[PDB]
């Protein structure tokens, strides 16, 4: 069960600690999105077994956060950028204080493959594109707010412009994984300690708090092959969730 933060204790930290934390905004009007994309049926790689057991922990979990939760399933890559474009532009970011957006599929080094991908005719949608489609520029509504990116996908001049994508964290587990029968029966390890450690950790905790016990848990001799990591943060803040305030 997810752990809830006193009020009390919500208030304190809000005020005594404002210039340090990312600011919340009060729950009557507040209305946080977030968003999964979860590709589990391929034209060319395996079928990605398991994968509702994911979806379901994490809308759930987001449910629990006060996040409203959309799901889309099974796009190509260029669906899946339109998708976060759309996403980007939606009003209730305004009344926001942060989002999170949820990435489930294969994976290559540079990003999530979309439904068709193959080895001669990729199918991918870069991660340099989600920050692109979600930075100060193309994304005001978010401006200055916490963008946390969930990546769950297993594999097989001019850049000074780091003054425009701020205020991201990515999570990510793309180390291989063996598929076996025990995939139609459980959902992805790293997406399993994931929501357990914001259960157990994300009323005291900030964000990457919450993402430091998860990869704690990895070190194991047989679990820190898949040990999960944190990417392209750009936080300048800590991010308390607040649970139940």
């Amino acid at each position: 069960a997810l752990k809830l933060c006193p009020h009390e204790e919500f208030l304190r930290l809000c005020k005594e600690r404002a210039e340090e934390i990312y600011p919340i905004k009060e729950r009557n009007n507040r209305t946080r999105l977030a968003l999964i994309i979860c590709n589990t049926e391929f034209d060319h790689l395996p079928p990605r077994n398991g994968a509702d057991f994911d979806i379901t922990g994490m809308k759930e979990l987001l449910e629990g956060l006060d996040y409203s939760v959309d799901v889309e399933e099974n796009l190509t890559a260029r669906d899946m950028e339109s998708a976060l474009r759309a996403f980007a532009t939606r009003p209730e970011h305004k009344s926001s204080d942060s989002t999170f957006l949820v990435l489930m599929s294969h994976g290559i080094l540079e990003g999530i493959c979309g439904t068709v991908h193959d080895e001669k005719k990729p199918d991918v949608l870069l991660y340099d594109t989600i920050f692109q489609i979600f930075n100060n520029r193309n994304c005001l509504s978010l401006k200055d707010k916490p963008k946390v990116i969930i990546v769950q996908a297993a594999r097989g001049d001019a850049v000074y412009k780091t003054h425009v994508e701020k205020d991201f964290i990515a999570f990510c587990s793309s180390t291989p994984h063996n598929v076996s029968w025990r995939d139609s029966t459980m959902g992805s390890i790293f997406i399993t300690q994931l929501i357990t450690c914001f259960q157990k950790y994300s009323w005291c905790c900030h964000l990457e708090e919450v993402f430091r016990k998860v990869q704690q848990s990895f070190e194991t001799p047989r679990a820190k092959a898949q040990m999960p990591t944190i990417e392209r943060l750009s936080m300048t803040r800590y991010f308390y969730l607040f649970p139940g305030n």
